[PDB]
């Protein structure tokens, strides 16, 4: 079965650019703009460059390093054409369709399978890869939500953290790049806080994620939650989360399980760095969680650990390796 | 007759501000979302901060220092009762009406008169103050447009030029704060360079204002044309005119001239400065154009001459302008 | 005595704006600049933006509303004439007199006390106006520091927590705008994180802030510590600090607590808000500390508390309080 | 002879990439700053990121790739070894050292040529690569100058123009990103407008790139000026050019003859496109000049082209290419 996108934004695209790249066969790409324009957005990108390739298209098709790919502007899911482009994996990157009432209308147009790239409602899993990817049951597991990129921040490190020494609670903030849910100047939005211009503010906004962290690590439930504050960067993220452990320890022996996490079970999955880096040295980063370790701090069993991620490209290769997985499982 | 908003928006709500600081009542704002999310918008603002005043709100109503205007969320403007709050002066500031045939619909509902704050479609005629109101008609004109900043900004600058020197041909740039026709991060937009993220890019784009300044002053028909580029600021542009003129000239010349202009007949539309300044010290500035004199250039016959303007404040100020105009006329 | 400037910066420049609203005279400013770019800077500011009030210069005074101040460009501060000036106040805000065995040099000159605008190290002490300004005593502390920014957005804070619940440990981070210890593209500095450039980039760099919070709070000794996260914005922060409490509490008594501590024996220093705000909003603020109330969280025992900050404004609202508190006493 | 960096600096750092990848060694850098902050600074780019090797240092030597590279922290040219490392060729790359009579100290170390990286006074012969490079003589020719990123951008454009059409005379702007001879926040600077905020601006400043040209073109003597305008973005710049020619002309001659010379003559150093690029797009690209085809304007004799250019890169490649040359010709 070959995989389709519905709605070729930020994630959507990147997850495209993945893909391509790794040999799996996107066969259609719907949104609700013309060919010229998808094919203008692929090719040029504002953080990521130029497609590393070929682009062309016309009225009906994408083509992408000569790969003739159905591209197509269908606002109702329910009408997409998936099953005569032969597709079976859908990846939902729209954003308007995360409750699973709404993205199962993909099935009626004979995909078998759903991932929204968002937390959802009335899903059937919701997966972290490198957590709880084990869970996924092929038979039972159709329409699928790979959680939010700061739950993927979240999440390794938290499984980490109560693996080593245990977790009493937590909470945490993500100090997050803006993203298209956002205004550009001040606009009426259902938020009154993204109401307001993205690029010259500092905005707190509500977040799930550690709320939903829960849902892959049961451990966590009613005793993780957060904050965000989205600032003016146009990609790229930090988690800050301050944990109460179940012993006494030190920011040196919180690296070092962290660092052996990502040498081992975790590779490419979680990173490790001691580097003294910034924001632009992780855009591109393929990993979700990329531990800063000479940010963490310990006051006995209440410690501080500061993980970094690249919440579109990040956040794309999950979609990517979960995409693969639920080809791999049939 | 009072005045009625329709768009609530970055200019709906300076001339707002505007209109209420010199006692002109507004009875009717018409926007899309609800009454809290107006109020909290007019209270906040990332540009001009806190409204000098109180703000508070009910279902059908914003209050402002105690006075009671009449708010609503009516898509459709057919359907605005402007006739009701006794509104016959309609600021239409949404964006999406600005083809004359669909801003003749607040007439349906009872006003008289539109001004449409942007470059129009069938408009029954576009006035810039200081360089043609005087052509405004009460008995011929009711749907009208105040033309965009940028020609605000460049029809005091050529009027002075053409009638102290005359010009033969002149091409400009802006040099402009991004707005909310843009895009935050890459996203379809119908103009493949607006589509592309506006805080991290310099982008151009087209721009009318130099046709529709040889319109306001006719003797320039086929002589000006020009470029956009919208660069990462929230709010603050400027004009770089390039002009052939009839004879040679100096710098100093052309700045006497423009300093002549501003301190007399074109006083409170065209501002003159020698001071070293930046885009920050032109905010909140009510001028349509704001030259610049230790940038003017000539080379003989050929000059360079700089004006800023506040996009939106500076407008904001023509618009209410207009409208205290159209009043004074019935 | 009279008082004086030594460092016309961010800081010097607000704090003189300040004194100057509230009649308190500086007699002599001293920078390393001529006086002509000390006039235009303190004429037009970026954030601020025009002084409210008329400014001249000469060779030897700035004139500001007509009365003259000294202005002087003297590197070495044991140099500089403020007996001569009649001044007994140096408020040394350069940035690299903190030492006080350097900050006493203005005593050579004739000073009586010196404030520094950061933390110090020698000081006679460390005050934090609202937290231990009753500390101050005329007689023995000649060179006062009052702290940096961040301690005294957490300081009112913290001494609420304590006295209301119990404070055991706690951590925090800063959401900070950057400031000019900053790069504003990649460049030798060192520190390798502040190397970085400051306005596409999330920059983490150590904080001493919450250690030093325990110079005014000694109950915190050796029990907070926290980072700071340099982020795209100009001016104005948050403070995001999770406090193990003594007891368990909700975020409703945690929010009564700072809120009665704002309308009372705080006021002026600590405020509260439960509108939904933004950065831009505290621009300009007077205040210390601003609870952000609808950002409040608990977790039993565990809380988390963030309040926004002015690092320009409130911070030199401080310094001017001292200043005020200084001459009082004698 | 071997090849030297003075100022590992924006350009000094890109300069040494672009060498790296063609395979001309590089035997000494010299800086202000120890080795480590060299290395880190090499490692980690906020514009080009990952430097594509292995990067690593000690006391004496930078690493790359495993092959050492001495890197020291000299203040005074002369007492640079220069003939220890083997260097005949030093790029002058630190901004302090463009006028011939100081640049010359790098020869008395041992150096035969010295590139400045800049705009010079009293330099043997100033280069634009493609422009007046066959006129580079390397018996009488020590100290040259590579002129500036802007008269880089310019002069192809303008040698296009003045052999297909002639050129009477122009004028120009470029937009420009801020580099480090900007402030991050308001703070005291030679140039009062570059005293100010350089992310939250847009700040004109003097070029002399305009008159520059002339050396390369000495038919723009007196007959070429222009401005530059610094925005918010960290690299890449454009070039607004309005040229009077000495016929009548429509965009498309005009567009004809600048893809012609880009396709031929002028390969590598004017590229030509028609696609809907923003700044983004061109970050990295290694021409000196990219005429954006869409953006073109003519009225009659008066036209108006404009050429993208990455200011970092665009110029890095361009020492480079002058370092190539320098060497070929002994
Ligand atoms: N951007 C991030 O950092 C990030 C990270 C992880 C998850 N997500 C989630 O991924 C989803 C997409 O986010 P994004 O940032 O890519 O958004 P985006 O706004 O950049 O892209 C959304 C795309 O969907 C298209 N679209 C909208 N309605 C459609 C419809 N009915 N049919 C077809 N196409 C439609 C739009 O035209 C656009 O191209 C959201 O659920 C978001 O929460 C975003
Ligand atoms: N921002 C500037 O610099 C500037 C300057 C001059 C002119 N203009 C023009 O002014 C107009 C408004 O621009 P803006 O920047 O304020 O835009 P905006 O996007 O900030 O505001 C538009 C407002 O219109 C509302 N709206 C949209 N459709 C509506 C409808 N059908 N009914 C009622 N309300 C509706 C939106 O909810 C929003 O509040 C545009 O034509 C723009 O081109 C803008
Ligand atoms: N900016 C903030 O948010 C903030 C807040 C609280 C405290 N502070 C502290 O206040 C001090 C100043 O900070 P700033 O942001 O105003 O810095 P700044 O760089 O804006 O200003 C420093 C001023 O000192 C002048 N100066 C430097 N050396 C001098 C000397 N030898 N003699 C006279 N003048 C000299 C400089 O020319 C400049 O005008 C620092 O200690 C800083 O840590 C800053
Ligand atoms: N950045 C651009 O867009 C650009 C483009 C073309 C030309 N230039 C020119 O190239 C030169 C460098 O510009 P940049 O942007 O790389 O500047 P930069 O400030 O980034 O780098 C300058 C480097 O020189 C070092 N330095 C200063 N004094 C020194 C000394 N005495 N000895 C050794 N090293 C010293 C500094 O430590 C720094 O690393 C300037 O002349 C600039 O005008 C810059």
């Amino acid at each position: 079965m070959k995989v389709g996108i519905n709605g070729f934004g930020r994630i959507g695209r990147q997850v495209f650019r993945i893909l391509h790249s790794r040999g799996v066969e996107v066969a259609l790409i719907n949104d609700l703009t013309d060919n010229k324009t998808l094919a203008h957005l692929l090719k040029y990108d504002s953080i990521y460059h130029r497609f590393p390739g070929e682009v062309a298209y016309d009225d009906q098709y994408l083509y992408v390093d000569g790969k003739a790919i159905r591209a197509t502007a269908v606002k109702d899911p329910k009408e997409i054409p998936w099953a005569e482009a032969g597709v079976g994996v859908v990846i939902e990157s729209t954003g308007v369709f995360t409750d699973a009432d709404k993205a199962k209308a993909h099935l009626e147009g004979g995909a078998k399978k759903v991932i929204i790239t968002a937390p959802a409602k009335g899903e059937d899993i919701t997966i972290v890869m490198g957590v709880n990817h084990e869970a996924y049951d092929p038979s039972r597991h159709h329409i699928i939500s790979n959680a939010s990129c700061t739950t993927n921040s979240l999440a390794p490190v938290m499984k980490v953290l109560e693996e080593a020494f245990g977790v009493e609670k937590a909470l945490m903030t993500t100090v997050h790049s803006y993203t298209n849910d956002q205004r550009l100047l001040d606009l009426p939005h259902k938020d009154l806080r993204r109401a307001r211009a993205a690029a010259i503010n500092i905005i707190p906004t509500t977040t799930g994620a550690a709320k939903a962290t829960a849902l892959v690590l049961p451990s966590l439930k009613g005793r993780f939650d957060g904050m965000a504050l989205r600032v003016p960067t146009a990609t790229g993220s930090i988690s800050d989360i301050t944990a109460l452990l179940k012993r006494e320890v030190t920011a040196e022996e919180v690296n070092a399980a962290l660092k052996a996490a990502a040498e081992g079970p975790l590779k490419g999955i979680l990173a490790y760095t001691e580097d003294e880096i910034v924001l632009q040295d992780i855009v591109m980063d393929p990993h979700s969680s990329i531990v800063d370790a000479k940010l963490t701090k310990a006051l006995g069993n209440m410690v501080k650990v500061f993980a970094w991620y690249d919440n579109e490209w990040g956040y794309a290769n999950r979609v990517a390796d979960l995409v693969e997985l639920v080809l791999r499982k049939g």
